[PDB]
C-alpha cells in the first residue's frame, strides 16, 4: 500500500529498505523513456508508453553504455565509480527514495550524475539516496541519461542524430517528476536538481535552456558549470567529431543518413572502443561527445545568454573542491603515480601544461607557465606538482564556475558559494592528490553516517551539516535556518563575493575565491588567444 | 711643482684643495677637445689643439647646454642636480683630483655623469672627487660630454650630424686620459670607467664599441646599462626625431644639409625649448636625443653583440637601487606629489602603466597590469603606488641590467652585482619614494664622510665600504681585499647568480635578483609584443 503507487504511466511496486536503524521506501529502476535502441539510437528520447500490470521496482536498473576504467583493477578507489550493474542501451530509468511514512508535499531533490558526459551511473554506492531522504525528510530522485556517443553525437541538421539527446534524457526525467512525484509524497513546485562535474554543468544547462526552466525550482552545482571548456562544442566541431567517428569504423561518410545508418549497425562497445580517437589534441580533462551549441536547446552562445540575463532567475548553491585537477594528472600526465609523491620535473611540468591547455598557442603556453612557476625555485618537484594541479583545476572547474557565479548573481535571486577542502580521514588515494574531484559526493550523500565505513566523528558531523545545508536550501532557497543559533553561510553578492569553506572546523567567510588566477583564466588568457 | 704639470697639449696649473683634515691636488676644467661651437655643432669632436702658456685649472668649467629642472625652486633635493656653473656649448672639459703627495703609478677612475643623455654636469657637489681620491689613493677623473640634441641629434649618412658625438666626446676624454694621466701619477693601464644612469649605459656602450675597448681596463655600471629601452634608437627614429625638431622651428626640411644649417643658426635654448616635442608617445623615462645604433660606433645590434660575445672581456661591477622609478612618477605621473604619500587610485594607476610602457599595445598593458595588481586588494592606494613604482624601476633599469649581466657573464672575466637599498637618514624627499634613482652616488663619492652633512656614523661606514669596494675593484678586478676576514662579496656566476645588498646591516648573499618580474620583462612581454 505504501509501496504500491499508481503513476500516470502505470502502477509501480517499490521495496522497504533499511537505513541506519530505521526504514524507508525505495522505488528502483522506474522507466521514464522508451528504450533508445535500434533505429532510436542517437534519437531524441520518446516518453515511456504506459504499461499494464505492476512494475517491479525493487532492483536497480541497468547502466548506460560507457567506457569502463580498468587502470587499477580491484582498487576500490577507482571501481567505486564504474558501472556496478549490467550495461545496456536500454538504461533510461530513475530511482526514488521516499521517507516512511510517506509525506504529503515534501521537498524533492533530483540527482544528476557526472562523468565527462561519457560515463556515469545512477546506481553507485556513493549516490545511494536512503541516508539523505531519511535524514532530511526529502523525496530523493536520481535520474539517468545517455553518455558518450550514444547521448551526444551531433550531426546538426539531421533530425536523426541531432545532438544533446542525453540532455533531453534528463529533461524528460524531470518532466516525469513534474507529472508523477506527487504520487510519492513529493511537491513538484519545490524540485531541486543537483549534480557533480558533468551533472553540475547539466544543471547549469537547464538553467539556461528555455525548454527546461519550468521543470524545477532551484539548482545546486558541484565542481561543474555550463560554461566549462570541456562542457560543450560548436556544431562544426561536433559534426567533425561524428564524421571522424565514422571514419574510424569504415563507415560511409557521404551523408548523415549513411553515417548514422552505419553507426546504428555497430555494437555499443565498437563505438566506445574508438571513442577517444576523435579528440583534436592530446589532452587531459577533454571528452569527445558533449553538448552542442545548436541554436535550439541553447538559443545563442552560452556567453551571450549569460550577458543578457537569458536564463532562469532563481536561487543557486554551488562550489568546487580544493584540488579538482589531481585525478586528471594521475591518469593522463607524465610523472604522476598512485604509489609515489609524484614530484614533477621541469620537462614533465611543461608537458603537463601542454596537455592541460591543449588549445593554446606557444605564446599562451608561456603565459600559463609564467603564471604558475616560482622562478626562484623552478626545479622544486613539489611546487611543480602542485602548480600543475592548480593549472588543471583552475582552468577546468574553479575559474569557469567563478565566471558563471559572477554572471549569474547579476540577475539571479540568490547565490551561495562553497569551497570544499576537507581530505577524508579514510582516502585510499595518495596524499599529493589532495581534495579530489568528486570526493565531496560522499559527504553530500551522508556515507560518513555509516559507522562501518570508518569515517571519524567529526566527519559524520560535517556530513550532517552539508546534508542539512543542501536540504534547507532545496526547501527554502537558503542553506541557513533563520532564527537558529548557528553560524550563517552568507549570500554571495556582486560587491562582496563572500563564500565559506566546508570542512571539520568552525566556519570561515572569505571573499573572491581564487580571484588572482581566475582573472588570468577568464580575462587575460582569452584576450591573448583571440589576438594570437 | 706638484700643481704644475706638463701635458702633451700644454701646461696646466692645478690648485691645492682641502679635504676633511688634509689636502690634495685638483686640476679643474682642463680642455680635452676643441669647443664644438658654430659650424662644429652636431659634429664629431676634434682634439684640443695645443696651447702655449699655463692653463689656469683651479676653476670648474662651464656646463653643457641642457634642460634645467625648475619644478621645486630652492629645494635642495632637485637643485643639487642642476648646472651649478654657466651653461655653454664650450663645455668639453675634464677634472682631476690627485692625492698629495703625487703617487707614481696608481689606479685611475673616470666618472661619467648621467642624466637621460639630455642633462648632467661634471661639476656637481655629489660628484666632487676629493673624498674618493683621498680616502682610496686613486687618481679620479670626471669627464664631460654634449647632451641633448647637441650631443645626439642623428642624421645617419650625414657627416655633419652623424649621431653619437656625445659618446665620441666621452671616447676622446678617455683617449686624453690614456695619453696624459701618467703625468698626474695615474697608470693608464689600470683605468676604470664608471657612471650612473645614462653614465652607466655609456660605460656599457664603451664595452660594446670596438673603438673604445682599448681606452680603459674595467668597468662599473650604476643604475644603467646599454640595453635599456630609453638608451638608444634606430637610425630611422633618430632621423625622424631630428626632422621633427626642424619642423618644430620652421627649418627647411629639404635636405640634411639645409636642415643642419637651419639648426646651427638657432640659439641653444631654442633647441632645448622644443626638445620634448619630438618624442613619439606621451611617456615617462623616455628621452628624445640618445645614442643611435648606427653601424660604426655599434657594429651591429646590441643584442647580437651580446649574443656573439662581441665586446670587451674584463671584470664588471654593477647594480641597481631599490626604488629606481619613484623619481619619474613624481615628475610625470598623475597622483604623485612631493608633499603627500601619493596613494594612487585605480584610474591613476592605469594612466601610469600607459605612460610607463608607451610602446605597448592593449594586450601588453593588460599583461603589465595583471602582473603588478593584487586583485584581492585592487583599491589599495599604497599597493597601487608601489606597483607603479616597481613597474618603472623593473622595466627601465633592473630588468634591462639583469639581461646585460646574464649575457655578459657568459663571456666576461668577472661579474659583481649589488642591490643598493639603504634610504639616507637625511633625505629631503618623502618616504614613499624609497631608495631613489641617483641617491647611491653620494655614498660612492663619500659625502657621508663630511660631518656637516649630518649623516649617521653607520652611513659613513657604509660609504667607506662602498668606496673601498669600488676602488679595490678598480685596482684589482675584485671588490674584496684578499686574506681579509671581512665578508666576501661573491662573484656572480651563470648558475648561482649571487649578489649582495649594500646597506647598513651586515652583508647577506641572495640569488636571482627580481627574477620573477624580469622573466616577464625580458622574456614574456617582448615575445607578446612581437606576436601582437
Ligand atoms: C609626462 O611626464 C613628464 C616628465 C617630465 C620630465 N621631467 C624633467 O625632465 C625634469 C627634470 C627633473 C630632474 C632633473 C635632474 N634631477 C635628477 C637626477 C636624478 N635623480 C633625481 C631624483 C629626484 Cl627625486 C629629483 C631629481 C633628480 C638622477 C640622475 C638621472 C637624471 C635623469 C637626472 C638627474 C641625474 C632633470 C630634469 C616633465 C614633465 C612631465 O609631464
Amino acid at each position: 500500500s505504501e509501496l504500491l503507487v499508481n503513476t500516470k504511466s502505470g502502477k509501480v511496486m517499490g521495496t522497504r529498505v533499511p537505513v541506519l536503524s530505521s526504514h524507508i521506501s525505495a522505488f528502483l529502476g522506474i522507466p521514464f523513456a522508451e528504450p533508445p535502441v535500434g533505429n532510436m539510437r542517437f534519437r531524441r528520447p520518446e516518453p515511456k508508453k504506459p504499461w499494464s500490470g505492476v512494475w517491479n521496482a525493487s532492483t536497480y536498473p541497468n547502466n548506460c553504455q560507457q567506457y569502463v576504467d580498468e587502470q587499477f583493477p580491484g582498487f576500490s578507489g577507482s571501481e567505486m565509480w564504474n558501472p556496478n550493474r549490467e550495461m545496456s542501451e536500454d538504461c533510461l530509468y530513475l530511482n526514488i527514495w521516499v521517507p516512511s511514512p510517506r509525506p504529503k508535499s515534501t521537498t524533492v531533490m533530483v540527482w544528476i550524475y557526472g562523468g565527462g558526459f561519457y560515463s556515469g551511473s545512477s546506481t553507485l554506492d556513493v549516490y545511494n539516496g536512503k541516508y539523505l531522504a531519511y535524514t532530511e525528510e526529502v523525496v530523493l530522485v536520481s535520474l539517468s541519461y545517455r553518455v558518450g556517443a550514444f547521448g551526444f553525437l551531433a550531426l546538426h541538421g539531421s533530425q536523426e542524430a541531432p545532438g544533446n539527446v542525453g540532455l533531453l534524457d534528463q529533461r524528460m526525467a524531470l518532466q516525469w517528476v513534474h507529472d508523477n512525484i506527487q504520487f510519492f509524497g513529493g511537491d513538484p513546485k519545490t524540485v531541486t536538481i543537483f549534480g557533480e562535474s558533468a551533472g553540475g554543468a547539466s544543471v547549469g544547462m537547464h538553467i539556461l535552456s528555455p525548454g527546461s526552466r519550468d521543470l524545477f525550482r532551484r539548482a545546486i552545482l558541484q565542481s561543474g558549470s555550463p560554461n566549462c571548456p570541456w562542457a560543450s562544442v560548436s556544431v562544426a566541431e561536433g559534426r567533425r567529431r561524428a564524421v571522424e567517428l565514422g571514419r574510424n569504423l569504415n563507415c560511409n561518410l557521404n551523408s548523415d543518413e549513411e553515417l548514422i545508418h552505419c553507426l546504428r549497425e555497430k555494437k555499443p562497445q565498437e563505438l566506445i572502443d574508438v571513442e577517444w580517437n576523435v579528440l583534436p589534441f592530446d589532452s587531459i580533462f577533454r571528452f569527445s561527445f558533449v553538448p552542442v551549441i545548436d541554436g535550439e536547446f541553447f538559443p545563442t552562445s552560452l556567453e551571450s545568454m549569460l550577458n543578457s540575463g537569458n536564463f532562469k532567475k532563481t536561487q543557486i548553491l554551488l562550489g568546487v573542491n580544493k584540488d579538482e585537477g589531481s585525478f586528471f594528472l594521475l591518469y593522463g600526465a607524465p610523472g604522476f603515480s598512485k604509489d609515489s609523491e609524484s614530484k614533477i620535473s621541469r620537462e614533465d611540468f611543461m608537458s603537463g601544461v601542454k596537455l592541460s591547455v591543449p588549445h593554446a598557442n606557444d605564446l599562451g603556453l608561456d603565459a600559463v607557465t609564467l603564471q604558475y612557476t616560482d622562478w626562484m625555485d623552478d626545479n622544486n618537484g613539489i611546487k611543480n606538482r602542485d602548480g600543475l594541479d592548480d593549472i588543471v583545476g583552475d582552468h577546468n572547474v574553479i575559474c569557469p564556475l567563478m565566471h558563471f557565479v559572477n554572471k549569474y548573481t547579476k540577475f539571479g535571486n540568490g547565490t551561495y558559494l562553497y569551497f570544499f577542502n576537507h581530505r577524508a580521514s579514510n582516502l585510499v588515494w595518495p596524499e599529493w592528490m589532495g581534495v579530489i574531484h568528486g570526493y565531496e559526493i560522499e559527504f553530500v550523500f551522508g556515507l560518513p553516517l555509516v559507522k562501518e565505513l570508518n569515517y571519524t566523528a567529526e566527519e559524520e558531523a560535517l556530513s550532517r551539516r552539508i546534508m542539512h545545508y543542501w536540504a534547507t536550501f532545496a526547501k527554502t532557497g537558503n542553506p541557513n535556518e533563520p532564527h537558529s543559533q548557528e553560524s550563517k553561510w552568507p549570500l554571495f553578492t556582486t560587491k562582496e563575493q563572500k563564500f565559506i569553506d566546508l570542512n571539520t572546523e568552525p566556519m570561515k567567510v572569505h571573499q573572491r575565491l581564487r580571484v588572482q588566477m581566475c582573472v588570468f583564466w577568464n580575462q587575460f588568457l582569452p584576450k591573448l588567444l583571440n589576438a594570437t
